[PDB]
């Protein structure tokens, strides 16, 4: 239905710039040749239809996706070997490279805007029975207005539709809630969306602190770290409102059942009472002077 074959994308879309690559394909920048708009290019090159199911289902969650705070779709394509999956672009970047850029983590004002949207987000998708899955600040971008858009459904997209839980990663799962870490069939419960709001905690960690947590151990250990651990917590609490640990000490609920749902933690102090990202656009303006 948004797919393309007619047309090459080349004509339409100049390749600007590189955005990431992996065995996934790669990320590019692309400007259109008419309006000059900026998008993000995912090409995948691939025949196979089954491995192409798994990519039309992400452009299918951006399609039905109309909340602000998740990555829109712009177009999509797919002729010689290649599918282009075009993607709004968001010019701030994500948070993990604001924060390798500032050389700090964010201030807990800005993880509050951060943590705010991200909730809004999620309870949205996952009122969609869209569960994201592969939640870090890596995969939260920024645009020069200060909002967020949640980015990469790859995960998301290949356990949408299919009752066997993908049990496949690419990297290290620092973001992983402990009862996918033990390979529960969650599909099966009521709970299977909260692993999303397990990884939303432990973003927090991440952008208060730079580093996730366990990010000092041998890569190896870290699905057993996360299986056996109490659940992190910030090192520093000093430097920390008690509403930010208190958050952090219901959402991190190692118990899929017990833990909140994003619209329970929308009521949590810690967030009921930000409603304004101007926190969020002074990083995104201080990033800039950077650069
Ligand atoms: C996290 O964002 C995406 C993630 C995946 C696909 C697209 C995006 C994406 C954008 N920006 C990017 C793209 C890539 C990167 C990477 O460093 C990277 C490196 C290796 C593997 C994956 C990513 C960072 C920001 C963007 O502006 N709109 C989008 O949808």
């Amino acid at each position: 239905e948004h797919v393309r074959r007619d047309l090459d994308p080349n004509e339409v879309w100049e390749i600007v710039g590189e955005l990431g690559d992996g065995a996934f394909g790669k990320v590019y920048k692309a400007k259109n040749k008419e309006t000059g708009a900026l998008a993000a290019a995912k090409v995948i090159e691939t025949k196979s239809e089954e491995e192409l199911e798994d990519y039309i289902v992400e452009i299918e969650i951006l399609a039905t996706c109309d909340h602000p705070y998740i990555v829109k779709l712009l177009g999509a394509y797919y002729h010689d070997g290649k599918l282009w999956i075009m993607i709004e672009f968001c010019p701030g970047g994500a948070v993990d490279a604001i924060m390798l850029e500032l050389d700090r983590g964010l201030t807990e004002p800005q993880i509050q805007v951060v943590c705010r949207q991200m909730l809004e987000a999620l309870n949205f998708l996952h009122s969609k029975r869209i569960i994201h899955r592969d939640l870090k600040a890596g995969n939260v971008l920024m645009t020069l207005e200060g909002d967020i858009r949640l980015a990469d459904f790859g995960v998301s997209a290949k356990n949408l539709k299919t009752l066997q839980k993908r049990d496949s990663f690419i990297g290290t799962p620092y973001w992983m809630a402990p009862e996918v870490v033990m390979c529960e069939t969650m599909k099966d419960t009521p709970y299977d969306y909260k692993a999303d709001i397990w990884s939303l905690g432990i973003t927090l960690i991440e952008m208060a602190q730079i580093e996730p947590p366990h990010h000092e151990l041998n890569p190896m250990r870290v699905l057993l770290k996360i299986a056996k651990s109490d659940p992190p917590t910030l090192l520093t609490p000093s430097k920390w409102s008690v509403e930010f640990r208190d958050f952090l000490k219901i959402a991190l609920d190692k118990n899929p059942e017990t833990r909140p749902s994003a619209a329970q933690l929308l009521e949590h102090p810690f967030v009921s009472s930000i409603t304004s990202n101007k926190a969020l656009r002074e990083l995104v303006a201080e990033a800039k002077a950077e650069v």
